[PDB]
């Protein structure tokens, strides 16, 4: 409907994948090549669904911060035969607040879905199903089971992945360009 909703959509029709593990279906990023990220209680195995294509992972690390505490990122090496567009330069350098954040799914059960999020704190640490996580984005909108790896967007960043909900407030984890250094 506006250059929010314009610029996620740029992101999910190029920059997205159906990733389906053994713990469900999930909105998958890919960032640059053949490396992509998913939220890390997908449980991500040697083998992952890409699009329904059984395809080998050469390699996935669940990140954490240098405290070692969970970042509920889990980055992921695709034994595709095609290359994501780079959107590395789309990526925040550091830790931040936001306003006017898109969630955006793509998934069988929510096709093509943007939801306009709003203002999103840089909360940091959170609870997150039993696990401390730092680096937790939150905004208040009541997300639900299936969003999760939905992407946060604003106008011209990509700032993180669903990975969580209280009912009121969802929570995502940050994406800091850092993390994509070859
Ligand atoms: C909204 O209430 C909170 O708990 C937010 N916490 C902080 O202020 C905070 C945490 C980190 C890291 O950087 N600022
Ligand atoms: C503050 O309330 C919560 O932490 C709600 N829990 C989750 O969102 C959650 C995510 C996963 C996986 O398992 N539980």
């Amino acid at each position: 409907m506006g250059p929010g909703f314009d610029f996620a959509q740029a992101i999910m029709k190029k920059n997205t994948v159906i990733a389906r593990t053994e713990k469900g279906e999930f909105t998958m990023l890919g960032v640059y090549d053949r490396v992509a990220v998913i939220p890390t209680h997908a449980s991500v195995g040697e083998i992952i669904y890409i699009n329904d294509v059984e395809t080998r992972v050469l390699d996935a690390c669940a990140l954490r911060d240098l405290t070692d505490t969970n970042l509920e990122i889990t980055i992921v090496k695709l034994d595709r035969n095609q290359k994501f567009r780079d959107i590395r330069h789309f990526l925040p350098r550091c830790e931040d607040d936001y306003n006017d954040a898109v969630l955006s799914v793509h998934t069988s059960k929510f096709p093509n879905m943007y939801i306009p999020v709003g203002q999103v704190t840089n909360y940091g640490f959170l609870n997150l199903g039993g696990t401390p996580t730092h680096r937790i984005l939150m905004y208040n909108f009541p997300t639900r089971a299936g969003q999760c790896g939905g992407v946060v967007t604003t106008t011209g960043k990509v700032i993180g992945i669903h990975v969580g909900g209280n009912g009121a407030q969802g929570f995502a984890a940050m994406l800091l360009h850092s993390y994509f250094t070859d």
